[PDB]
């Protein structure tokens, strides 16, 4: 039931994706271990994707969450990396998508820097690098991140360095409590609680 939309470059909906992609790029703890060294990216192709299915899915579970929390969603726009992407896309996030070793439990993680889902594209640590070169600094493959609409409701707040929801929570954030410069991460427990409204392919680009 899955379609995909090319977006044209001119478009200002491509244009708002792209700057969302390029201005949360920061530096890593791991020296680029995991996601590789790079200070931006080359993006090669943003799609929407539009499953009606899926769509209705979260729109509905997002309709629970709103009424059990003062009509607000508290809906973001995060980003999500995955050896899943392809499908996630046609099938949805589910269980299979989550992070069991995450540090907030087993759920499904997404990021504010982009940067930080980039590290997740060929597995957890970046895994063995690309299927191609076996580089997890790879400049040449072509990769793939999700730009998800996510449903957080009621967030549980933890500050820091599938299971359920802490009681009373629709959502956990990770905090950033000793890197100055890293944007907060969340964890949802149900699929049902994001839809992957963007595909973005790209490269990373080997700093000048
Ligand atoms: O690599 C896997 N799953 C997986 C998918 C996404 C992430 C992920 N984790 C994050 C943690 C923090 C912030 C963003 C993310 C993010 O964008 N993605 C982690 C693990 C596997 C499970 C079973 C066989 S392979
Ligand atoms: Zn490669």
């Amino acid at each position: 039931g899955t379609i995909l939309i090319d977006l044209s470059p001119d478009d200002k909906e491509f244009q708002s994706v792209e700057e969302e992609m390029q201005s949360t790029v920061r530096e890593h703890r791991d020296g680029g271990h995991a996601g590789g060294i790079f200070n931006r990216y080359n993006i090669l192709k943003i799609q929407k994707v539009c499953n009606k299915k899926l769509w209705e899915r979260y729109t509905h579970r997002r309709k629970e969450v709103s009424e059990e929390n003062h009509n607000h969603a508290n809906e973001r726009m995060l980003f999500h990396g995955s050896p899943f992407v392809n499908a996630i896309i046609h099938k949805g996030f589910d269980e299979r998508h989550a992070y069991i070793g995450g540090m907030f439990g087993a759920g499904i993680y997404f990021a504010e820097n982009s940067s930080k889902s980039n590290q997740y594209v060929y597995g957890i640590g970046g895994g063995t690098g690309c299927p191609v070169h076996k580089d997890r600094s790879c400049y040449i493959c072509h990769r793939q991140l999700l730009f998800c609409r996510v449903t957080l409701g009621k967030s549980f707040l933890q500050f820091s360095a599938m299971a359920h929801s802490p009681p009373g929570h629709h959502s956990v954030t990770g905090r950033p409590s000793v890197n100055g410069l890293a944007l907060a991460e969340y964890v949802i427990y149900r699929g049902e609680q994001a839809y992957p409204e963007y595909l973005i392919t790209y490269q990373i680009m080997r700093p000048e």
